[PDB]
DNA sequence: CGGCAG
DNA sequence: ACTG
DNA sequence: CAGTAC
DNA sequence: GCCG
């Protein structure tokens, strides 16, 4: 549409993120988007200014690529990016991180292996490195699920297990499987990790933990036979109070997500991963002082609803 | 000025 | 929410 | 707590 | 970086 921007902006939004200006970063996140959304190529500076989330600096450089036909700031970018992004890229390492290695004057994974202390939870990202850059096929999704369903309802047949994230918003290719588990009657969900995991482990299924919560697991799995790589997994036991919320958080996008609860924040409420308050009190610096009323949401629709919003279907969430 | 989701 |  | 991830 |  209008990549003949986007392309270029996209490596400088990078540039930004790998080397900590998070806003900055944002900001060039938000108007690649925008530039995602027109219909008609950009041809005035004002054109530009017209468009949400682009505004005078935004506006000049894609001037710039227009008429000069490149943009010039690509060429001062650090030697040091593509490094950190190489670092960034291990699960577990991020931004601070990959500046200290680079600073100690590591330049390479075979530096990182060989010299650099890793986490359990880095060297875990370390030997998966080029698996977890690779996205699947929705069908092993698919497999995978129902292996964490089978392993959970047979410990307890009521328990309720939903593939969320991408793979619930209707995707050709899931990045990792996030799966969400409760159990209708309000309370069977407690202490099923101990066992969940386990029997995933003895099969195989389960290779390496990364985080094991009372409420979140992640780790790494991988599907029996041959041709098959490792995968990263997501699993969320919730109370079923909470199911709807956590499902709408879970199903994303990310960038849904945060949309949404900045909408809230407008209306002098709050939505997160367990309820959509109400009357929540909040201070100097947009922060929540004191919390209010939790909402009722038995089901996502009423939190688009008390929301004043229009439903969208998991597959209209993918923003 | 200062938030940008929780 | 987790980790250390 | 800071860092990281979802 | 953008925007109220
Ligand atoms: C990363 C991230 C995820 N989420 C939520 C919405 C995501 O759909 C859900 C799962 O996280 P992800 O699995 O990281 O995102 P995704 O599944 O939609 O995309 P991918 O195919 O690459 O896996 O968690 C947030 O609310 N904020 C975040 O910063
Ligand atoms: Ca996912
Ligand atoms: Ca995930
Ligand atoms: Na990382
Ligand atoms: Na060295």
């Amino acid at each position: 549409h209008n990549l003949h921007i986007t392309e270029k902006l996209e490596v400088l939004a990078k540039a930004y993120s790998v080397q900590g200006d998070k806003w900055r970063a944002l900001g060039y996140a938000k108007a690649i988007n925008a530039l995602k959304s027109f219909h008609k190529p950009v041809t005035s500076y004002q054109e530009a200014c017209s468009i949400p989330g682009i505004g005078k600096r935004m506006a000049e450089k894609i001037i710039e690529i227009l008429e000069s036909g490149h943009l010039r700031k690509l060429d001062h970018i650090s030697e040091s990016v593509p490094v950190l992004e190489l670092f960034s890229n291990i699960w577990g390492a991020g931004t601070k991180t990959a500046q200290m290695w680079y600073q100690q004057g590591f330049r390479s994974l075979e530096d990182i292996r060989s010299q650099a202390s890793l986490t359990t939870q880095q060297a875990i990202g370390l030997k998966h490195y080029s698996d977890f850059l690779e996205r699947m096929p929705r069908e092993e999704a698919t497999e995978i699920e129902q292996t964490v369903q089978k392993a959970a309802q047979a410990f307890n047949s009521g328990l309720l297990c939903v593939a969320c994230g991408s793979y619930r918003r209707g995707k050709a290719t899931c990045g990792d499987v996030d799966v969400l588990i409760t159990h209708p009657d309000g309370r069977s969900h407690r202490g099923i990790f101990s066992r969940l995991l386990d029997s995933l482990r003895q099969e195989g299924f389960l290779t390496d933990d990364l985080v094991k919560g009372e409420t979140k697991y992640l780790g790494v799995c991988r599907l029996p036979g041959p041709g098959r790589r490792h995968r990263r997994l997501d699993i969320i036991v919730v109370p079923y109070s909470e199911f709807a919320c956590a499902l709408l958080y879970f199903t994303g996008s990310a960038h849904f997500n945060r949309s949404m609860r900045a909408l809230a924040k407008t209306k002098g409420m709050s939505l997160s991963e367990h309820a959509l308050s109400t009357a929540v009190v909040r201070n100097t610096h947009g922060a929540k002082v004191g919390p209010g009323r939790v909402l009722p949401t038995p089901t996502e629709k009423d939190v688009f609803r008390l929301l004043g919003l229009p439903y969208r279907e998991p597959a209209e969430r993918d923003w």
